């Protein structure tokens, strides 16, 4: 994981992305397609390099604390050549005006579309999408979890973050962008990711875990 | 303000960094020292590169989504030399016990803590946090603003947030760090950012059930 190449980790993370899945009231699909995506979000995390090192129980808080971010990044990455919209499911496209009986998702919606146009502007590469879902995991969780060995454990999330930082200026440098905009292109990236967790916790308020999650973490074969 | 020097631009927000203000209910404490914190932070962002050239409703936008993330890095930016205890003011240090006594506080004192405790580890320069705090002024409301006119403004903040990404970068190379170890930095850093958008997102819940668009926007306009 440490011992990967730019190219290993980037290979490893793309052939690791969930299937999309078709939609099957408003806010029963969209629990039920979330409900389904999350039991594939489980084996995708479980391929993202270094998260295996963790302990079952430090992957659960990780998983816990990201879940949401990381359907939103899927939502707005597969909305991404679909200005005005979003595609929940390629069967379930909503424009701006659809959430016109779901109070709420009004203001979630709106911010969704701006990241997705965001994302559209920038010219974001799926190399550099899958980097961003794996910061996502291993980030918006650490500041969260303190003996001594627990910081440890904290390092090696820190190591592996570091880790695809190397990777996200590789990729930028390969496709023979300059230093300079290299640091920018990885700033503005890592800088939209707390407006991901913005609508995260908008989507939160708006929405025990633990158990299903180390559950579903822990299969037998 | 795209023609600044990195140096020039470091010396701009270092000049434009507001005081630190005195302690004079604990909740009652806070909200008087915040609130006078705010007429000060009008002040500072004024002088933020860029930040005069945007029209005053999206100075009043920006100011709105990130003031309250302003007051956190602030706190925690003078907090980092008191393990266990949030340094609100010279003369009112809280500590663990005092801080589950204040409601709103109960989430988001041991994230306050561990943010200042990171910035600890990383040892964070002053002009290092001058810059964190001009991306988080710049970079909280932009996404949440669609005519021709809003997109040449977004257009803008981005571009200055580019030359401030730029002068984290020179700042980090001048230290002597390898150019592997600037961008890691600058990922560990802006990272942050992220965590203390979620405490704002968290406090704020707590604030707002205790207008903000017009009493800022006319703060902005007494500046005038
Ligand atoms: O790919 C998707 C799928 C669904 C959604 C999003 C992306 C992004 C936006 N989101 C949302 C969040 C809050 C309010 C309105 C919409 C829905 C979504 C809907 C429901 C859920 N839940 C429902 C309950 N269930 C509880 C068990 C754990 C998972 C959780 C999922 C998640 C996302
Ligand atoms: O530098 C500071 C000063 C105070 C505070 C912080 C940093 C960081 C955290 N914070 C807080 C957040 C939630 C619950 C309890 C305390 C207090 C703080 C207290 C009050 C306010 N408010 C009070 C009401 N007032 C309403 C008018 C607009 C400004 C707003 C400021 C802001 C921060």
């Amino acid at each position: 994981a440490l011992s990967l190449t730019a190219d290993q980790m980037v290979s490893a993370l793309l052939d690791a992305e969930p299937p999309i899945l078709y939609s099957e009231s408003m806010m029963g699909l969209l629990t039920n397609l979330a409900d389904r995506e999350l039991v594939h979000m489980i084996n995708w995390a479980k391929r993202v390099p270094g998260f295996v090192d963790l302990t079952l129980h430090d992957q659960v808080h990780l998983l816990e604390s990201a879940w949401l971010e990381i359907l939103m990044i899927g939502l707005v990455w597969r909305s991404m050549e679909h200005p005005g919209k979003l595609l929940f499911a390629p069967n379930l496209l909503l424009d701006r005006n659809q959430g016109k009986s779901v109070e709420g998702m009004v203001e979630i919606f709106d911010m969704l579309l701006a990241t997705s146009s965001r994302f559209r502007m920038m010219n974001l590469q799926g190399e550099e999408f899958v980097c961003l879902k794996s910061i996502i995991l291993l980030n918006s969780g650490v500041y969260t979890f303190s003996t001594l060995k627990s910081l440890e454990e904290k390092d090696h999330i820190h190591r592996v973050l570091d880790k695809i930082t190397d990777t996200l200026i590789h990729l930028m440098a390969k496709a023979g962008l300059t230093l300079q905009q290299q640091h920018q292109r990885l700033a503005q990236l890592l800088l939209i990711l707390s407006h991901i967790r913005h609508m995260s916790n908008k989507g939160m308020e708006h929405l025990p875990l633990y158990d299903l999650l180390l559950e579903m973490l822990d299969a037998h074969r």
